């Protein structure tokens, strides 16, 4: 754990070889010291027991296919440090650069990721519904985006402050895509890798598998936590057409970037939005966001009322 801070190289889970950083004590252990408290990435090796042993290498080469997830999981929470501190002056997830704790192979054949209270889990997949999921630089952003939110807005994983959660992260998982090929889709790189050009969710059309796009469409029953993966969809929605515009249903929303987006939607979530907040608490915190950051009278503020408006939310 106290060593040398050095680079080493390696390929990820899409075979894309990438330099990370690594520290040399015997071993060259997966942590990366130049990016707050440090960044640090275990082997779970197919057990569910947590974090696992820091991932140590020989060689400091990570050219094996058994590496690829580590070697990803590693890297994208770096770029997903980068992006909160570079474009939302963000230390860490708590703010005050806390260590980014990853675990990659974690059971067996686990077609999904999710950070538990305090670190990244990833599993490998089953290779058919998915490939290991560190792959997906929005499905590493989306997690960790969990670990910012359960330091914010505390938004509790049910109904519809939950989908709220499950939204912050799709959107600022995209984003971060966008700093880093991106698309308002999520989960593509690593989902499905015998059918192309599919997704586990679409932040640009959510119908498109099932999730609704409208908020007199949406789930209220009890699975999913009450639909927060579902439910999702909506919000995903109001912020695609933020960013991108367009009309919905017959409202028609002046896109106004991704970059205001990102600043509205942040500010809402550190400023606004609290532990039960709903879907029109929601609109109402990122109406006062964009206030606050371009004027009651700014296109700004118009584009986000519109969005929610389009997706049915009052
Ligand atoms: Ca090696
Ligand atoms: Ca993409
Ligand atoms: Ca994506
Ligand atoms: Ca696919
Ligand atoms: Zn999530």
């Amino acid at each position: 754990i106290t060593g040398t801070s050095t680079v080493g190289v390696g390929r990820g889970v899409l075979g894309d070889q990438k330099n990370i950083n690594t520290t040399y004590s015997t071993y060259y252990y997966l942590q990366d010291n130049t990016r707050g408290n440090g960044i640090f990435t275990y082997d779970a090796k197919y057990r569910t027991t947590l974090p696992g042993s820091l991932w140590a290498d020989a060689d400091n080469q990570f050219f094996a296919s058994y590496d690829a997830p580590a070697v990803d999981a590693h890297y994208y929470a770096g770029v997903t440090y980068d992006y909160y501190k570079n474009v939302h002056n963000r230390l860490s997830y708590d703010g005050n650069n806390a260590a980014i704790r990853s675990s990659v192979h974690y059971s067996q054949g686990y077609n999904n990721a999710f950070w538990n209270g305090s670190q990244m889990v990833y599993g490998d997949g089953d290779g058919q519904t998915f490939i290991p999921l560190s792959g997906g630089i929005d499905v590493v952003a989306h997690e960790l985006t969990h670990a910012v939110t359960d330091y914010t807005a505390g938004l509790i994983y049910q109904n519809e402050s939950g989908a709220i959660n499950e939204a912050i992260s799709d959107i600022f998982g995209t984003l971060v895509e966008f700093y880093a090929n991106p698309d308002w889709e999520i989960g593509e790189d690593v989902y499905t890798p015998g059918i192309s050009g599919d997704s586990l969710r679409s932040m640009s059309d959510p119908a498109k598998y099932g999730d609704p796009d409208h908020y007199s469409k949406r789930y209220t029953g009890t699975q999913d936590n009450g639909g927060v993966h579902i439910n999702s969809g909506i919000i995903n929605k109001a912020a695609y057409l933020i960013s991108q515009g367009g009309t919905h249903y017959g409202v028609s929303v002046v896109g106004i970037g991704r970059d205001k987006l990102g600043k509205i939607f942040y500010r809402a979530l550190t400023q606004y939005l609290t532990p039960t907040s709903n879907f029109s608490q929601l609109r109402a915190a990122a109406v006062q966001s964009a206030t606050d950051l371009y004027g009651s009278t700014s296109q700004e503020v118009a584009s986000v009322k519109q969005a929610f408006d389009a997706v049915g939310v009052k």
